[PDB]
């Protein structure tokens, strides 16, 4: 409360460490469905169904330009990419499986880096 604060967690490396995580997601072999925004002219259904499209290139631009106020808003956009993928793709599809694999990969790196 006023003039009463929990000890200051060092967040000065969060920007760099989120960038490294995102590099590793970018270079994973199953990243290909997620590298670029879904083309909303060419994928029937996507625009109406997926209210907040997100992809790795868009996270990368947001990160590089100071649009994440903290490391949690960054994790929310990463998770959004996989939530969207599950919303639109059958579990038993190449893209569906890719999404599950990448989410697992992300959550491990996240825990190991920050928890």
């Amino acid at each position: 409360s006023m003039s009463v604060k929990k000890p200051k967690r060092d967040d000065s490396k969060d920007l760099a460490l989120c960038s490294m995580i995102l590099t590793e997601m970018e270079t994973h072999e199953d990243a290909w469905p997620f590298l670029l925004p879904v083309n909303l002219k060419l994928v029937p259904g996507y625009k109406k169904v997926i209210k907040k499209p997100m992809d790795f290139s868009t996270i990368r631009e947001k990160l590089s330009s100071g649009q994440y106020p903290n490391l949690e808003t960054f994790a929310l956009d990463v998770r959004l990419v996989f939530d969207n993928c599950e919303t639109f793709n059958e579990d038993d599809s190449d893209i569906g499986r890719a999404g599950h694999n990448m989410r697992k990969y992300f959550e491990k790196k996240w825990t190991d880096t920050f928890k």
